[PDB]
């Protein structure tokens, strides 16, 4: 027999992600680089490995949309909600949605896609918000080295991987 | 930091359930009996007890639906997905949905409601899938053709590891 | 070439319906009789013909549910919203949903299923609400002969069928 | 009584559109050109004019998505449904969604975006399906392999019956 695990987490270290569509704000390569770096933030401190899928069903489905986009959390136009991601689980579990009514960038202007994505993927992997104002998982965006609180949090779920 | 802690088991032994709607495939009475029997599978070997409510919110909300039915875990027509249930917790936690595109029965035809419900309720109470091919909590549905059902030891073990013996 | 028709309506006279599930409040036959009678209200004054399907995809999919049930119009518990139906069209077009947190009956108690359904099927066929307080399509439930305003409305869309 | 009257055509000749997001299959520039060309198919033979907006609400909101994407008319993976658009009107009226589980291209491979968009925009402007197998508004997709596209007379007739000639 098997009881469910103590916390929401992926039961496998090899996870896939798919960039379903793209924002008008950045080139395809800029978006790909931002997400690749956001996933590396987490894989650098755990045994997690992420492989990008170009089509089909990935564990983490990434998309850009506005207002109603297929779930119970419609976006709200410019500002306000920026993006959201679902905790580990089947179907929409792990997926990350970005509000395309925001201006996504690879700079300090608008909202930095890499930073928001790194935060969203923390949710995709099982982390909720932190009370630490310097943590990546703090609930408010402010514009890289993963803070220690986020390292302790993610490793409590998946272990450290190679500590080297 | 904070993670998403999971409710490993119900913190109370007295649970409530409500049959929100009914399948066209069986009589109301047949449906009620199948669910009662399915809960008894688990209550018989633990301190758990189930009470049926006819209105309002119950811990375990039971309903039949097809395709997209309110939780974005859509069903898929005949075959494939049969039903699903959420693990212990508030709101949708514990709830069980049955795909009415399946033909539900009190026999070997289509899918036996009692057997599928008993399996789903295992999930509702905190049990994941077993690796023992003879367990109720095994992921594949099979029907014995017998009029009596005996909860396999693996399931007794699992459920009791969470709630203790009755 | 073909432009779209002037009003939302079914482009065929032969329509199907399927009772997907049933309310705990009445027997299966009582529900079937209530819906059969509700459809006859409309077929008796137009060329429409309704055939019940036991499975598969019907033009008019009928179901009972509570709160969130698969669309943008979640129900609200006892009282308030009673049911709703979508105007003619593909997929959810024409479908009718009944709030099972209400008590459905074949009497004057609770909400009469036949009466509410007859009203909902008017929507399923293309009628919106009427200002006539005696009309079946009036927006407020009050507890059979189809009122003249509803006859004029439905025939403006489908014609009278056999006037005999 | 009241029925649900349909907006037979846009009451203004100057329409706006916005490309909300982009497919992974083509460059932003390729996508923009395909949509511009698709609108021009219709504006070339009518008094209609289209203006691209980069933010806010436009009459014709264009987006790519998969499966359930916000309107409960879910897409279905590779093949089958390619895209859909709503007839003239407020809100979702005029909007066009493309199934990104299809491979969109500027050629004969997968589905040609320009050709499918031109067809969808026909719907956005008030045209239903034609019965003429050689029409853009015919329900079945076919690709000529030619670098130039000429709006068939049947479509010119249909669109002009609604908006008049240019
Ligand atoms: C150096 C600090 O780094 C960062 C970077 C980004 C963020 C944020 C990204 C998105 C937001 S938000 O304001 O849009 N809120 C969302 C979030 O925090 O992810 C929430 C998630 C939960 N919600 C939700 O809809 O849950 C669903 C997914 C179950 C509502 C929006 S803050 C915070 C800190
Ligand atoms: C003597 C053997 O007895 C049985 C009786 C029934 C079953 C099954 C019932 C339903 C299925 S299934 O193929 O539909 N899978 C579901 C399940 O195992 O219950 C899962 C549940 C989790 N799912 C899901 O989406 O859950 C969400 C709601 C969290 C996907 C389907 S097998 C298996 C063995
Ligand atoms: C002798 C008079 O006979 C009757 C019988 C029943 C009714 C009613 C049935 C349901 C209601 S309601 O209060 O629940 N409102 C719904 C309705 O009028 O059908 C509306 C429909 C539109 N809505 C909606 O969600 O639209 C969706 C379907 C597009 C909101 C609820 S009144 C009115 C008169
Ligand atoms: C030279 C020939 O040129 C063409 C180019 C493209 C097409 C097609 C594009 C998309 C399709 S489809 O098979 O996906 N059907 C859709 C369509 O015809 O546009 C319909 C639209 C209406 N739908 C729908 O659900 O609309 C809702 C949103 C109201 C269902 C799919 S065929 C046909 C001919
Ligand atoms: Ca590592
Ligand atoms: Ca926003
Ligand atoms: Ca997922
Ligand atoms: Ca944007
Ligand atoms: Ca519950
Ligand atoms: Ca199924
Ligand atoms: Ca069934
Ligand atoms: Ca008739
Ligand atoms: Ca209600
Ligand atoms: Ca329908
Ligand atoms: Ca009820
Ligand atoms: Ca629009
Ligand atoms: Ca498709
Ligand atoms: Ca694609
Ligand atoms: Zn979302
Ligand atoms: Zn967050
Ligand atoms: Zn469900
Ligand atoms: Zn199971
Ligand atoms: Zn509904
Ligand atoms: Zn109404
Ligand atoms: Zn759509
Ligand atoms: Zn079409």
């Amino acid at each position: 027999y098997n009881v469910f695990p103590r916390t929401l987490k992926w039961s496998k270290m090899n996870l896939t992600y798919r960039i379903v569509n793209y924002t008008p704000d950045m080139t395809h390569s800029e978006v790909e680089k931002a997400f690749k770096k956001a996933f590396k933030v987490w894989s650098d401190v755990t045994p997690l490995n992420f492989t990008r899928l170009h089509d089909g069903i990935a564990d983490i489905m990434i998309s850009f949309g506005i207002k109603e986009h297929g779930d119970f959390y419609p976006f709200d136009g410019p500002s306000g909600l920026l993006a959201h991601a679902f905790p580990p689980g089947p179907n929409y579990g792990g997926d990350a949605h970005f509000d395309d009514d925001e201006t996504w960038t690879s700079s300090s202007k608008g909202y930095n896609l890499f930073l928001v994505a790194a935060h969203e993927f923390g949710h995709s992997l099982g982390l909720d918000h932190s009370k630490d104002p310097g943590a990546l998982m703090f609930p408010i965006y402010t514009y890289f080295m993963l803070p220690d609180d986020d390292v302790q949090g993610i490793q409590s779920l998946y272990g450290p991987g190679d500590e080297d």
